[PDB]
């Protein structure tokens, strides 16, 4: 009944009713005018067909290594591409925020409330005759026939990439901090309200739950010591809330502050791991400033940590995950000459995309044994038995399964595969033609275009019946992977946006932030500037075993 | 004992300490180097020796009203200008902000928590020897003895400028959806969490709020009617929390929703005024949007009336007060091809500054009644008894004190204003020269050169000793005046860039935002684009009294 309700505005132009049955779209800055901001400007003309499809760009990227080589070892020249793909992909995001699930129009209730995820795009509107607006049936297709048919796993599908399970518990972990869906409200409520890298998945949302965290001696963080091993301390001690089946023994309720991270052993690794990582941090800076009190130092480390993670997840993980030969650089200045919003506010559709589920093995093999998703969950124990050291080799040894190509999601959490199809719905998402749209894709035309084979093809086809009506969830995890990669087109274009968006949007990457002061002086700003996976492992974990994110 | 104790670091270098007795500066990017970051680098040198005072542009800026007649008049000459204007105040503040009252270094806590004042200037460390460092007494002079001899009220001073009861009664008006202490708190605390203009006092702080103070019809706040004039609903219909005397006599309770509204009838005078607008504007959108629901009415005229009231502050308010013959402009677009931060965070000297008592005069004449303080405080009845008509007539007509220049604060306020003095000592404020070389200007020599005058600085050097130990509050209004002008060189020279940032930093004014569609079409943006202080009452008070902010 909305006159909008078809999508009719191209090329980023918004949409408004002007009465009852008719419509207006708003071409402002979108380089295109006409009815549907469809027809370009002369420049727009040019820009076009200068433009390289996302397909040729990620070519070069994975080729030419030789080329690469030499850019890599040439500063100016690693510096000026670096700070094209962080600008070229940042102008993808609204900033400040537009839309979430309940404003399909700007309103300062969108923009200032926190509680909300924001919304890349808007909402199907809830008068519009189909679940996608005009198109497709008066019904998406039964979800669990979906999850059936092309996202459960029969045989494990290794990642060909080669990532093992220290990168897939490290995208666990590391994502968990900004995706922390609000379930009392609904999906598309979030709690937490930083937006962004803050590692309150270290110290706690709140300061309430901060202050029971803390040692409040040398700006360090409560622990316990079994064996001669470190480890969160307990629920019993802090008094801190977490969520646990009531059988478990109070030496192993440990407390960490994301309430979640103790039903997985491999998220609570990382959370010993970013423990001692803090500690560590004090005991340098102590060193440095036998001046500073408590509040000072927890302060100091905690800064440094958030630049540790960022150069990290920059350079080890999203290196990783790009497959590209050039190398990734994580540096503020960068950005110093640019144009840019030190803000974040975190998408819907970030957290919908980055559901890695199919990267789960089906058994877990901590070097000698081989525990079933049953015997692995809420269940501590484990990284008692193991230990630290174990667990790295073991995880940096066992590959993680690819996410794209479809039929990959494991049997043990279909119901949360089924949930994310559920949920989306419920959100009144736009459909993946919609989406690609957005960022600068060209819409699919068929379904055998979207997944590159004939089989998932038509069984999406008999359900669904219309590309144009195919959903993002589904179609993410489906599509044809690139050459020998772990994504498709779909999963890199979207993601890359939110996700650099995220690292450098951050305040501590601002010119006023980005001095060594700001961090305890030139000690403290090495820690960040030289931080690495394999030394967050090297000097955190007992012996110093080697790792990588990827499985050699 | 701190070693940053005498605020070594100069051109806005941070001091760390390194060790119980040393420190070091972090000059980075100040332009300077050198242990104190003094010494300039060689483009600094030029810039230096090519930078026209304050002084010497404000003197440009106040004459040839020949000339500026004639820029005002090249579309493409005032912009250039009024972008300049933005640009240069604007970069004086740190976007992502810096310190607070607990915190004289960076700190996660101090970014996050919007709980607090912002500070440009970090408070001085509680174990420095002196209240301001290192230099002076061990304690400051009586906050009685300074307020007594060089604040209080003598004879009535009237501002050269003209300023007049619309100006003084706007200006209490529209600060106070920013200035909003959390006296349960502290001082350093506020309450209004969205640091900005976002019209909280007229739609309230918090969505319950909001909800009870709206019709839920057509977009509509509610309202009654008294005589055939439409004013602010009651505490007891709405059951919106207020603040009031318990012999107010409900009826006379008006809700508005900044609960210390009731408190000044000027203040309900002009809440009165931006209610009927909202409404008003509701119905325009109606007319345009016969298809639109009660709720993006009511969002939508929300983002009008910010546009509106940004507007006015811009081309009315902040024209006025600046005495300027150049023609401020309210136009985003400037900004869109600079870098620039649409983002804020109201700072505690902001507060501090904005304290401007000496507006007011010693009896409020509503043409024929000259009523005091006793008379006018919570007492809506007067509003009732003359109607909205007079008042604007009468507070249009009746001229403000100056501010600037010593011994203008009512005696009425003079608790307040010596907790102004008090609170800034709490909150631990550094000295008046320290803030002005913050904002780029040279630090007065004496207390003669301070005042322009040799009375009050010879009381003031009795009392404080030494130039580099005065207090900024005291100082804004002893500060000798600009020639005919209301206000002396450091309240502009500070208050400006706070200012500008609070009105530029708003998200409506970022170009996702910024466009016809965002308000409705292009009749809402007209509606914006052509508000004025007069066009304000002249749609929304009975008759249409000419008005203005300066006595005629
Ligand atoms: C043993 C490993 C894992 C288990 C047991 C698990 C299970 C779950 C469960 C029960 C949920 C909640 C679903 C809901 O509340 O609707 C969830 C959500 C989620 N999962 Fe996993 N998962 C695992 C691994 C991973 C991995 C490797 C990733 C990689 C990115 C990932 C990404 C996510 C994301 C982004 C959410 C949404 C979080 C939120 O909105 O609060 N998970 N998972
Ligand atoms: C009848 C008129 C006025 C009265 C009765 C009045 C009185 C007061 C009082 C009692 C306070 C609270 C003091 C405290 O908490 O220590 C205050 C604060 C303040 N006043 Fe006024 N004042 C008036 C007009 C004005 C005007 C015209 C301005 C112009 C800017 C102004 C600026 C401020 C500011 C910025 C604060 C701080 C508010 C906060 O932090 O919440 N006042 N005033
Ligand atoms: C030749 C490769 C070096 C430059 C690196 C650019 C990497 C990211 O470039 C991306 O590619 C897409 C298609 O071109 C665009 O849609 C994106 O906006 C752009 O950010
Ligand atoms: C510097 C040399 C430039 C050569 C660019 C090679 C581009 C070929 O790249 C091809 O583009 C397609 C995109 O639609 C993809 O489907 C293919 O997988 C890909 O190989
Ligand atoms: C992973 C086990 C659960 C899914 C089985 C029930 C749904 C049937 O799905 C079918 O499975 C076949 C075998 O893979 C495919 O050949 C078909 O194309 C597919 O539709
Ligand atoms: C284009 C020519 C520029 C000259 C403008 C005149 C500058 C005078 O500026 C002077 O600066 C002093 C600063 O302390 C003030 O005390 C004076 O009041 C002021 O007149
Ligand atoms: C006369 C030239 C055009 C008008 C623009 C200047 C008005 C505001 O510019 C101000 O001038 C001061 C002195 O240089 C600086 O200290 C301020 O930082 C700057 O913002
Ligand atoms: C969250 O999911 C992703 C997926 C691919 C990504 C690729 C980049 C880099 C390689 C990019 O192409 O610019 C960054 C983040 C990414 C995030
Ligand atoms: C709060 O106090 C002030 C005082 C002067 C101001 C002057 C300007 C303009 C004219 C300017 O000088 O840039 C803006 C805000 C201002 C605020
Ligand atoms: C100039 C132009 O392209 N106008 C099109 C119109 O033909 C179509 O009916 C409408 C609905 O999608 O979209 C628009
Ligand atoms: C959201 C948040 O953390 N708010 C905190 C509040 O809890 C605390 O009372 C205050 C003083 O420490 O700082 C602020
Ligand atoms: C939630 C929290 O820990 N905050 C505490 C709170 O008890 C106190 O009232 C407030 C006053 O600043 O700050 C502190
Ligand atoms: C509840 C559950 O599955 N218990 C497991 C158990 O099977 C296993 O022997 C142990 C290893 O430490 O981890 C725990
Ligand atoms: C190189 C230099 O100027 N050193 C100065 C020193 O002379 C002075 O005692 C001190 C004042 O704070 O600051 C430092
Ligand atoms: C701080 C704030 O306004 N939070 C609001 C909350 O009250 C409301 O429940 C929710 C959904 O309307 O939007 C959010
Ligand atoms: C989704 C959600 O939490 N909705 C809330 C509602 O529970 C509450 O009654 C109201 C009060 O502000 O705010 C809204
Ligand atoms: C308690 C008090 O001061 N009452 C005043 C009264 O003096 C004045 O006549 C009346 C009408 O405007 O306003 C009220
Ligand atoms: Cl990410
Ligand atoms: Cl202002």
């Amino acid at each position: 009944a909305n006159p909008c309700c078809s999508n009719p505005c191209q090329n980023r132009g918004e949409c408004m009713s002007t009465g009852f049955d008719q419509y207006k779209c708003d071409c402002t800055r979108t380089g295109f005018y006409g009815e549907n901001c469809t027809t370009p400007e002369f420049l727009t003309r040019i820009k076009l067909l200068l433009k390289p499809t996302p397909n040729t760009v990620h070519y070069i990227l994975t080729h030419f290594k030789g080329v690469w080589n030499i850019v890599n070892n040439i500063p100016f020249l690693r510096s000026l591409i670096m700070k094209y793909v962080l600008t070229s992909r940042s102008y993808l995001i609204d900033s400040p925020p537009t839309y979430n699930v309940h404003y399909g129009y700007k309103s300062w209730e969108a923009f200032s409330n926190l509680s909300y995820y924001t919304r890349a795009l808007p909402p199907v509107a809830d008068d519009c005759p189909t679940p996608m607006g005009v198109k497709g049936n008066k019904e998406l297709p039964d979800s669990k026939e979906v999850l059936e048919k092309v996202l459960l796993r029969r045989e494990f599908i290794p990642d060909p990439q080669g990532s093992n399970m220290m990168f897939a518990f490290f995208a666990q972990h590391f994502t968990h901090q900004f995706f922390k869906t609000d379930h009392k409200r609904g999906p598309g409520f979030t709690r937490g309200l930083g937006h962004g890298v803050d590692l309150n998945h270290i110290y706690g949302e709140t300061l309430d739950r901060q202050h029971k965290l803390r040692l409040f001696k040398d700006g360090k963080l409560k622990y316990q010591v079994i064996g001669g091993e470190v480890y969160p301390p307990t629920v019993k001690d802090t008094q801190v809330e977490m969520i646990y089946p009531p059988h478990i023994p109070e030496n192993l309720q440990f407390a960490v502050g994301q309430e979640v991270f103790g039903l997985v052993p491999g998220l609570m690794m990382y959370a010993t791991i970013w423990l001692r990582e803090h500690n560590r941090v004090c005991d340098i800076l102590k060193q440095e400033h036998p001046e500073w009190g408590d509040e000072q130092l927890f302060q100091t480390s905690r800064l440094i940590l958030i630049g540790e993670t960022i150069k990290i997840v920059i350079e080890d993980y999203v290196q990783h995950l790009s497959g590209y030969h050039f190398k990734l650089k994580f540096d503020p200045e960068l950005l110093f000459n640019q144009q840019f919003q030190y803000q974040n506010r975190i998408a819907s559709e970030f957290n919908t995309l980055y559901h890695w589920h199919p990267l789960l093995p089906d058994t877990f093999n901590i070097e000698d044994q081989e525990y079933s998703f049953k015997q692995f969950l809420y269940n501590n124990s484990i990284l008692l038995e193991h230990g630290l050291t174990q667990f790295v080799e073991s995880f940096t040894r066992q590959i993680a399964g690819r996410v794209a190509g479809g039929r990959n999601v494991p049997i043990a959490v279909q119901a949360v595969a089924k949930a994310s199809i559920d949920q989306s719905r419920e959100m009144k998402y736009q459909s993946l033609n919609e989406y690609r749209k957005r960022f600068s894709l060209k819409p699919y035309t068929s379904f055998e275009e979207l997944t590159g084979e004939k089989e998932m093809a038509a069984e999406l086809k008999a359900l669904y019946s219309d590309i144009d009506v195919m959903e993002l969830y589904p179609a993410l995890l489906v599509e044809k992977p690139r050459p020998d990669a772990i994504f498709g087109e779909t999963m890199v274009e979207l993601g890359a946006p939110f996700s650099l968006k995220g690292l450098m949007g951050n305040p501590i990457c601002s010119p006023q932030y980005w001095k060594p002061s700001t961090f305890g002086g030139e000690v403290g700003f090495k820690i960040i500037n030289t931080a690495s996976i394999q030394s967050l492992i090297c000097n955190n974990v007992k012996g110093c075993p080697f790792t990588s994110f990827n499985v050699q």
